[PDB]
């Protein structure tokens, strides 16, 4: 797809068999999701941003559906109030920026 | 042009007669500029980002050059590490994101 900005690209993802929106950020270099429950080990990692800090819970080789295109890798969950897919993911769907 | 998300999308920009990079954000609402001065008389503004709020200075009717393509609009300053290019700009300039 193609996807115009005067929205923020939010789009549907599904991960841990549920449905979420999540936004196509360019501006992260990581994956950050909104607290939820996933299986299995993770370690305690910070990641920065405007604000500050937040901790997170790191969890490697989760899959990540994108608009129907398959994602694995990385992913940080915690206290972020928006689902973002960053650019460890965005290169697998093959996600550029056009101008 | 084309680009990929391998690494961080940083394009050359042009604003208060500075040569500056700046991060292609399709995450940020807004524009938000490392510490600079910039004309016009500046209004509060509270923006939100991992880690929480801040509070910078928006500055209205704010020209910008980004790869040649020149745009015009509001621009914040503040303590951001990276200068961002959020979708008010990015919209000007006919960015998309492609997949
Ligand atoms: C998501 C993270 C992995 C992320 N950072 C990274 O890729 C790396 C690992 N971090 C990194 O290099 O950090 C170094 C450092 C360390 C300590 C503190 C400062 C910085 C990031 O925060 N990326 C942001 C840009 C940036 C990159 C490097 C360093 C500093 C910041 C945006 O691209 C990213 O898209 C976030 C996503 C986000 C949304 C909101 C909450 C949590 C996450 N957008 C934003 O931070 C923008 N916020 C928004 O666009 C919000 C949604 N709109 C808004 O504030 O509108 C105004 C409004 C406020 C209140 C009422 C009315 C309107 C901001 C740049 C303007
Ligand atoms: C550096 O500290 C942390 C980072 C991520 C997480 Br998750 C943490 O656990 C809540 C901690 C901690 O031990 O407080
Ligand atoms: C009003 O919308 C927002 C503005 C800044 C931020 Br930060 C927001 O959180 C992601 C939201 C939101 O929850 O929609």
């Amino acid at each position: 797809p193609q996807i115009t900005l005067a929205k923020r690209p939010l789009v549907t993802i599904k991960i841990g068999g549920q449905l979420k929106e999540a936004l196509l950020d360019t501006g992260a270099d990581d994956t950050v999701l909104e607290e939820m429950n996933l299986p299995g080990r993770w370690k305690p990692k910070m990641i920065g941003g405007i604000g500050g800090f937040i901790k997170v819970r790191q969890y490697d080789q989760i899959l990540i559906e994108i608009c129907g295109h398959k994602a694995i890798g990385t992913v940080l969950v915690g206290p972020t109030p928006v689902n973002i897919i960053g650019r460890n993911l965005l290169t697998q769907i093959g996600c550029t920026l056009n101008f």
